[PDB]
């Protein structure tokens, strides 16, 4: 038995829950006039941060394929836009300017999430393949 | 040989994902006095509802242990409440009235939605324990 692919399965499958959690919830906040919405999720919205702190602080020493790697460095490429872009629009409807703030949200900050969200549904596939070729040959023991 | 319980695992960390995506999303709707994000973001919760419910009819039959099925019961139970309160704050804040919706949203929505990913959280630690002593070698 092999249960370290396993256990990579559900560190990647913990990640990208948190990970959707917070795009869902960022994405209404960002399109949301109302301003007081940021402190009532703040709570909640502190908890998935932490999970995904705890849970992103095991996978990182485990991706160590090529294919992983490269999805890996794609999604850290792609998180850091999605935050810029979140805070810019944050920044934008702070400061009166709620038409840049809106432009913004449509061409830079919804692709970022979706991209964020897309490379993670890749990853959590290819550790998902992984583990079912790593079980059919482990068949062989037949 | 045991892919049951690893298909088991996988569909309710899919549901246990869906899930939690809709409840967080369902809140900030619910507090937003912006109306609307109903609209903007009505095809991200149709892909949310469209994979809940193709994940619910794959796992429910799979759940037959006792431990499982009490947790299972348990979440129908609470996901009623769950809908009935977020489908009330909604004609709240429909209605017009907006203070209303927000005494029912603090006091039955979110009660409901805790307790909703509550019991999922449960489901999945005891779908991933059952995993594990599947390994019998």
């Amino acid at each position: 038995m092999m249960q370290e692919p396993l256990t990579k399965e559900r560190l990647i499958s913990d990640w990208n829950s948190n990970v959707s959690v917070a795009v869902a919830r960022t994405t209404a906040i960002a399109k949301s006039s109302d301003a007081s919405l940021v402190q009532f999720l703040a709570a909640d919205a502190a908890a998935t941060t932490k999970s995904t702190a705890n849970v992103l602080k095991q996978i990182e020493p485990l991706i160590t394929q090529p294919a992983e790697r490269e999805i890996l460095d794609k999604i850290m490429q792609v998180r850091k836009t999605y935050i810029a872009s979140r805070d810019k629009v944050s920044q934008l409807k702070a400061d009166g300017m709620a038409e840049e703030a809106e432009s913004t949200l449509i061409n830079s900050y919804v692709p970022a999430a979706q991209g964020y969200l897309k490379l993670l549904g890749e990853l959590l596939n290819l550790q998902r393949a992984s583990l079912d070729a790593k079980a059919a040959e482990v068949e062989q023991i037949e």
